[PDB]
């Protein structure tokens, strides 16, 4: 995984300067690797010379440069993909979802964007044989509506020790923007100590609707939704997880998702949902640089996120 | 093609001076033929008669005089257009995509700016006969997206071994403006032992929204992008081959394409892509020093880019 | 036109000394006669009363004394005007673009001003009873955006051989503001064997913004800005030629011209244009000593800039 921070010692680096990193929020070589001059540069205990000698010397642990295409591939064959209990929904995505990249779930109320990230936190504990991804949860709620019963209702459905979920997921709960973008840094942190293996946000834009509703803030806040966006794409390129977020739909003078370009731009894989008939659901792909438009239906049992049972 | 930097040796001047040279990242004497003074002055190891012999003995291989048009256009006559795949798009382009300039390609998100890359990477490499340019593709990312399985289904299209074309492509991934700019370098030493014919930067844009998001670092930022396209374009000019970056678009209180003015006056060729129905597009050519304004229709199939196949 | 330097041999000057000017850059004796005494001087095998003695020659053959503005009045009777091919466009203008002065065309990208060049390459070489210079074209690039094909459409429209026109072009491209004032001397050389009237910078100002990216470098690059510009206010009027020059556009925190006020106080005609509806454009007058500021509507056609035809 991911070399702590404290290999840097060795390399000719002082005790000091290394706990100056981490205040800053850096944890391992690699986020220190990927982060330009200017934010060293930012910190207070720094030197331009600190900064070009610690950019020098982590640039040799972590490559940087070109590949063949054929080395690529072939890691790409072992990215693990996290199954979500349905095998329509399976199939839709060929697998289940990546790990590596943002994934992004919206729809109409009462769609069940909500469930879908229960049933996740659940099954990505699961053996690799069996789909899963061996590690624990980590859920960001913003609206309150965490409900360990569906989590219980789920792990039951698979086998599990109902104690043994509820001791792997990490809760807290959002007020603001900026208590959300905080505590992307505590998530950092305890990322490096224990195996992580799915980052869940809900919602990711459910604050920025109400925070700036002034008319001049548009352009003040979408910036700082690019900064929100690239913190976590950074932590998905860092330690390989994998990141899911749910954003609400507005209706248009027939529904179309709230956020602007700036989260169409930056989320790879993205879900739109609609009710079916009754318990049923239907997902439609709506983007994705890999795999074709299509439909899948699927439904919500007492067991979580299930196959189409009539 | 390119004379090496090895025959500035036999003109007079020393095997020191000339890896001196390589280290500041010149590697052909058409490369010193077009740098200033000041460069090479800034060299710690270059006094001012080293730099004035240098350029004079340089200015000699190549020349830098002027000549009539008639012999600019017998020299255009014989550009190297790089096919599409589809017939309504090369119309649109009167035969392709020349080699040696820049081309834009930039519209809302779900449009494919990935796929339309996906395709050229492949379709490079097929022989002049049948509208490739018989070379290497290079693809630099700051997105993430690169999908190798795009590039199986569309050789197969062609009928070409799906191992040989993985072995013919280049990716690296950039993670913020510096390592971006850093890349170029590695690029021109690589593009003087092989032979390439295509240069991939998606996106061009993806990093400056971000890592310069203070009001007072617009000017900061401007001037950065202005030396990265100032390199590119002489990559261009000096190993003659076709460079395509793609852009995002912000929307404006009906899209702009974001990067300032530094970009629009840059490039040469510009694209505006925007959805057509189902799976169809639709390509407006939005600048250009020699078409003119028109509109085609290309859809998104199975097997790469292709015609509107109703 | 210019005397050649060759006739200073018989005012009792040696052989030696008049190819000893001539490696110097002059090749006409108004060139010589309009140098001061200091650049004489810095020529290594030139002596204070050698410089002397030939300034004292070179002032008989060239007046330098005061007249009546009587006299400057019938002179400018005689100023051939070329004609940009759009009847409103040259209503604007009086007639046409004077021969004797700097003209420069700035605005936005897409904005048509390669295509005003383009079509003064051609429009010069007609006959003075239909509005044209009886000249060839001088076109100086830095952007590489030549293309001959515009200019084959353009000399048809006016029954021209398309051969004839691409023999009376000459084309160099520059690569760094070195070359570019390198350029004028081999201009100024050849203006002396044929007879030109047109020369075309595109663009004046694309150069200096990359290469003096250093902020202590603007009193640096200004410097050398004026040096060029004085050097083309030379050349029109040394041989009595067009200049036109190319400005690129910065916006401003609605449209600021890049360039300072060297720029602004060296030229004299300053166009500003702007894009209309459709194919139509917005050429107005931003700065000239004889003309009142107005408006004219122009169209990019097929067959070269024409009338807006509706
Ligand atoms: N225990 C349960 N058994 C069966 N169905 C349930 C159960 N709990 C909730 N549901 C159903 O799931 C749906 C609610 O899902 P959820 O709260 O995730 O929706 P949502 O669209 O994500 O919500 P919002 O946008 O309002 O936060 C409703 O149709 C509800 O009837
Ligand atoms: N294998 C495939 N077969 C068919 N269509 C596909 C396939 N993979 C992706 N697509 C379609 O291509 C589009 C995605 O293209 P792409 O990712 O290049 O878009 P983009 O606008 O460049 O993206 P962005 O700006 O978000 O990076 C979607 O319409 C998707 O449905
Ligand atoms: N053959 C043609 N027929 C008609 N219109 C054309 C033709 N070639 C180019 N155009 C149009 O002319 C315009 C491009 O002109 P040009 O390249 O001179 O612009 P510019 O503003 O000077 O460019 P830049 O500053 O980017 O160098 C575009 O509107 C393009 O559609
Ligand atoms: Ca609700
Ligand atoms: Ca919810
Ligand atoms: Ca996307
Ligand atoms: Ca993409
Ligand atoms: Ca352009
Ligand atoms: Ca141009
Ligand atoms: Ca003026």
């Amino acid at each position: 995984g991911p070399q702590p921070i404290s290999r840097l010692e060795q390399c000719g680096i002082n005790a000091n300067d290394v706990k100056k990193l981490e205040e800053a929020g850096f944890h391992t070589v690699e986020a220190v690797a990927y982060a330009p001059k200017k934010e060293l540069i930012n910190i207070k205990g720094i030197s331009e010379a600190k900064a070009d000698k610690i950019l020098a010397e982590a640039a040799k642990l972590v490559p940087m440069g070109f590949t063949t295409a054929t080395e690529f591939h072939q890691r790409r064959s072992e990215i693990i993909q996290i199954t979500t209990g349905s095998k329509e929904l399976d199939k839709l995505l060929q697998g289940g979802i990546e790990t590596g990249s943002i994934t992004e779930m919206f729809g109409e109320f009462r769609t069940g964007k909500t469930q879908i990230c229960h049933t996740l936190a659940v099954t990505c504990q699961l053996p690799i044989d069996r789909g899963g991804g061996e590690g624990k949860a980590m859920y960001i709620d913003t609206e309150g509506t965490f409900r360990p019963e569906r989590l219980l209702a789920v792990a039951e459905r698979y086998g599990l020790s109902g104690s043994d979920v509820l001791d792997n997921v990490a809760y807290a709960r959002a007020f603001n923007t900026d208590h959300q973008t905080q505590l992307l840094y505590q998530a950092s942190a305890m990322m490096v100590e224990s195996r992580y293996a799915l980052l869940i946000v809900d919602s990711a834009t459910a604050l920025y609707r109400t925070d700036y509703s002034g008319r001049g803030e548009l352009s003040a806040r979408q910036m700082h939704l690019a900064r929100f966006l690239r913190m976590l794409l950074r932590l998905a390129d860092e330690f390989g997880v994998a990141v899911v977020i749910t954003n609400q739909v507005v209706a248009q003078v027939p529904k179309k998702p709230i956020g602007g370009n700036i989260i169409a731009h930056a989320s790879t894989t993205r879900l739109y949902l609609r009710k079916g008939r009754g318990e049923t659901r239907i997902c439609k792909i709506y983007d994705s640089p890999c795999l074709p438009e299509a439909e899948a239906m699927f439904a919500i049992n007492a067991d979580g996120v299930g196959d189409a049972k009539d």
